[PDB]
């Protein structure tokens, strides 16, 4: 009768399986810089912007012309293994990548066809910059909770190679334009997939509780000074919302799985919220920003390291273009 | 305890408001054909493929460089008026268009910012070719049903002008390639938006019951002979599913609001299912295929014509690239 925060949380939604794919090829910021040197020289800019301002030592790239759907499909096969279920069990497949094979059909229908889903399997893409994998989790969770389905896949493959190819070409003949282009050189490749399920079908798997979103769509035109200040302001509001629904206090969370934009942005965020940096696994310095796949890759890598115990409270969160901010909880 | 079809239907989800935007400019197939004549002549093809095979007399185009987000925003303003609510009430805004301003941020965040949504408003894009507006309705419905929100916007703006510009340029210097390009000349421009709400907040508005999806993702590579046969096979399965959940028999539905691909595809569909053509409003011959906006535009135009009575059972359905097929019901 009387609303309470906890009411909107999911009771019956679990994480059956989880996997990631590291893209194989290392591209160092040192090697990029040699290609950019002569235009560093010409513009008169003596600063290693990627290595010294962003904090990226390297990113991963695909070795071949991998489509988003291929990377997602690889990750999905691994996640099904992790969940020990066959594709016939999946009732929903949501693709959340920024990378996209086509305008139509959906990347999800391409991945679904690759995997061999059944005729009952609903499929579509969600796009929301860096936050879409959490949005896909929540969309799937609602359907699991209600019982419309028993198992869902949420998949995300990202490819940056053609971005890099083109960006590096376009900054080897203006400072204003050239500084805009440096930011694409912090992106990386990779994939992730998650099998979600109804909790009773999967007794004692990790629980997805759901979470909260706040937005500042007034800022949909985004600098980087401004992405940062407005982004932190938005996160603050969002943490209030998380307190009100999830009961969050920063000190009670065991791990923060955080979308990563750059070394200084992350530092600023963790400082502003008094987060312990030891609870913030980071892959940005050697993998770059994997867009919406960053959050589930980091979760999967935490899992694989044996970094988690039954009961551990894991915060999934990011700030995305929009601006949007989403915060959700997994209890391992 | 025992599942029944009706269980998954939404009980508490209504349609508060609905609007569409007709794009202003008429472009006749006669005028296109004069531009294509000399390449009709060169390839030796004497058939009016657009006028005589597709059945499109004209399509609507924008007069100016309208972005999808602008068209969606226009439609959304009209829908809020139709619902007699201000933007502050909206808790969710989903954009479903194929047309898209950017890779990031979402088109939805751009529309949200234009409208002035509150900081509590969740936003994202769903992409699923021609069926995404029904997918967006259902995603919103789940959140309305559970009470996470009270009012949602589902918006869709489409623009084909740059498609036309480029396609007409690219077929005025191979038959195989040229026939592939004729199909883009059946697309049209337009927009639609829908305000959904919790039924008690909106006593006696149209009810959204939800619906069903079946898929044939084996066919994500799609001819047109094959789009048709496999598409009808898929629709047949989907109608079985609709029977099992919604209780559908074709003769008990009052109106069929059907995504439209072409005159012969529609004819084939309606024949194959024994549908009465008088219950199938069509705008394709003068507006062309508006992609995922086609279904809500047709619904809105039915509304505006005074074509609906309290209690009327309206079938929303389409076949989309994937292949996917979705079928849902509104009770006016
Ligand atoms: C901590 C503050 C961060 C400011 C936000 C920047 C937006 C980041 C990006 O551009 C992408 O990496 C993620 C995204 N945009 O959705
Ligand atoms: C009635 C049979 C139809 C065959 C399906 C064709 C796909 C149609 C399209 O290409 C678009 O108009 C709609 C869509 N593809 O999602
Ligand atoms: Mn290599
Ligand atoms: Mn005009």
């Amino acid at each position: 009768l009387v609303p309470r925060g906890s009411h909107m949380l999911f009771q019956n939604v679990s994480i059956a399986g989880l996997a990631h794919i590291d893209a194989p090829h290392t591209l160092t910021s040192k090697e990029i810089n040699e290609r950019l040197q002569p235009t560093y020289d010409r513009l008169g800019i003596k600063t290693d912007v990627l290595g010294d301002v962003a904090g990226i030592h390297a990113r991963r790239l695909w070795d071949q012309d991998v489509q988003a759907s291929d990377a997602a499909t690889q990750a999905a096969r691994k996640a099904l293994i992790d969940a020990n279920i066959g594709i016939e069990k999946i009732g929903l497949l949501i693709n959340t990548s920024v990378s996209r094979d086509y305008l139509a059909p959906s990347t999800a229908s391409i991945v679904s066809g690759n995997l061999g889903v059944s005729d009952h399997c609903m499929t579509f893409d969600v796009a929301n910059a860096c936050l879409a994998f959490i949005n896909g989790m929540d969309i799937a969770a609602r359907m699991l909770e209600r019982g419309e389905i028993d198992y869902a896949l949420v998949v995300d493959g990202e490819t940056a190679n053609l971005v890099y190819e083109k960006t590096l070409e376009r900054m080897t003949s203006t400072e204003e334009e050239f500084r805009n282009e440096l930011a694409a050189l912090t992106l990386g490749c990779g994939a992730a997939a998650m099998v979600m399920a109804r909790s009773e079908l999967v007794p004692d798997a990790p629980r997805y509780k759901g979470g909260v979103t706040r937005s500042a769509t007034e800022w949909n035109k985004l600098d980087t000074r401004l992405l940062l200040i407005e982004g932190i302001k938005l996160a603050q509001k969002t943490f209030v919302a998380a307190k009100q629904v999830l009961g969050w206090a920063v000190e009670e969370l065991d791990q923060f799985v955080i979308h990563q934009v750059s070394r200084p942005h992350t530092a600023a965020f963790v400082k502003s919220f008094g987060i312990d940096p030891a609870k913030v696994m980071t892959i940005f310095g050697e993998h770059g920003n994997i867009g919406p796949a960053s959050v589930p890759i980091v979760l999967s890598k935490l899992k694989e390291l044996g970094r988690l115990k039954k009961g551990d409270r894991i915060a999934l969160l990011g700030i995305g273009s929009g601006l949007n901010c989403s915060m959700a909880e997994v209890v391992w």
